[PDB]
């Protein structure tokens, strides 16, 4: 057991978004089963799990890391990922001084891109400023490039959150750059009246509209918008808005409806494939119903758990076939270093982007994929937009510095 490498899993099973959140452990979890029984683990290294009920709330996802932090049964802790918003911002200080990375895959703290400023915290692959700029040039590649912006309006429609306020400082620097109007409107909590919002775009008429809103609010959005007319189809939802789940309660007032993501639906990537020749097909596998095998919330488990197991194996290349340490696994992850041709073999090739990362930049990624809603399924309708990522990056240094300076933190030299 001590030979074995732990890898903790914070999940929900209790509450409303079990539903949701089962589909992503059982990502997870075949993916990690896969890796043991077809690849003989990591590198000859067994992969070790257990769960640990987060109930999605703060109070529990502490307790689960306080519990998972040290190990178990003597194998350690490489990565964490507490599969939470509210758990992960409180743990990141406590992750820091116990030199345990925290991964937050597509969330979380953007400021934390500057691992100088936080060691031991990875918003991987999207930050939600780098999701902005992939959202801006998706719409310039369909306005006919970046020229074609100026004179258009694109109206961002968000949960009135900090995940909603996220989006605010890089499209104004968007919006000054290349010269649209960069419309900003906000809905309170919980979001089941937007007729005020969608009266103003209505009014507005504006080219696109940008939809950053969660939970309840999404359907509504959709459903008001059919109310007012406004084409479903000029819609882009955020990534924490593209899911079946997210769109099937507006109907077909929903069809054409278009969303981002870092880990688009199917069941038809290669990696797919290998899974129902080993762990489907022989009923091993931690899904109850096969019906959702490709949704995105399956699709976010397995590339969150091919992302810490290729930080362990980069980890590896310098620490040897055995179990890691967090300031190893910390390690790996700024030294992950994703091709074309690494994604090929593990067959993650349609599915997840390349991953750069570095001590400077605990985001490697910036990419997303747009695909639209039919009422039924969706479609891939674009390839990977890349984020301008050097544009926002003043940005990023500003608010992590402005961190450093408040914590009285001194930043990491990686010159």
């Amino acid at each position: 057991g001590p030979d074995q490498q732990f890898f903790p899993l914070a999940t929900y099973r209790v509450g409303a978004y079990a539903s949701s959140g089962v589909q992503v452990w059982a990502g997870m979890i075949d993916y990690l089963n896969y890796i043991n029984q077809v690849e003989g683990g990591i590198n000859g290294v067994k992969l070790v799990w257990q769960e640990c009920e987060t109930e999605w709330t703060a109070e529990k996802g502490i307790e689960c890391y306080e519990r998972f932090k040290n190990g178990l049964d003597g194998a350690p802790v490489a990565v964490y990922q507490p599969n939470g918003a509210p758990a992960a911002y409180a743990l990141s200080e406590r992750a820091e001084v116990d030199k345990i990375p925290l991964i937050t895959l597509g969330y979380g703290r953007t400021e934390a891109t500057d691992g100088t400023v936080f060691p031991y915290n990875f918003p991987v692959m999207l930050t939600f400023y780098s999701e902005a700029s992939t959202l801006v040039n998706y719409i310039a590649q369909r306005e006919g490039g970046f020229d074609r912006l100026k004179g258009k309006k694109i109206a961002t429609l968000y949960h009135d959150s900090a995940y909603g306020r996220e989006t605010l400082g890089p499209l104004k620097l968007l919006a000054e750059k290349y010269g649209f109007e960069n419309i900003q409107i906000p809905v309170a909590d919980p979001g089941n009246e937007q007729s005020a919002q969608w009266r103003q775009i209505r009014q507005q008429n504006p080219d696109w509209v940008f939809l950053r809103t969660w939970g309840v609010s999404t359907p509504v959005a959709v459903k008001t918008a059919a109310r007012f007319g406004f084409p479903v189809d000029h819609i882009i939802g955020d990534i924490w808005a593209s899911s079946s789940e997210d769109v099937l309660p507006a109907g077909a007032a929903a069809k054409g409806y278009l969303a981002l993501t870092p880990y688009p639906a199917g069941s038809d990537f290669e990696i797919h494939k290998r899974l129902k020749q080993y762990i489907l097909d022989t009923g091993k596998s931690d899904l109850k119903d096969l019906k959702n095998f490709g949704s995105v919330y399956y699709n976010s488990g397995l590339v969150n758990a091919a992302v810490a197991v290729e930080a362990i194996r980069t980890a590896q290349g310098k620490f040897g076939k055995r179990p890691l340490n967090g300031e190893e696994g910390r390690w790996g992850l700024e030294h992950l270093n994703i091709d074309d041709a690494r994604l090929k073999d593990m067959g993650y090739l349609g599915l997840m982007q390349n991953l750069k990362l570095s001590c400077r930049d605990h985001e490697g990624g910036g990419a997303a994929r747009v695909q639209q809603w039919d009422g039924a399924n969706w479609t891939l309708i674009s390839e990977w937009i890349a984020a301008d990522r050097a544009l926002l990056r003043p940005l990023i240094d500003e608010k992590a510095a402005a961190f450093a300076k408040e914590k009285r933190l001194v930043p990491r030299t990686c010159n």
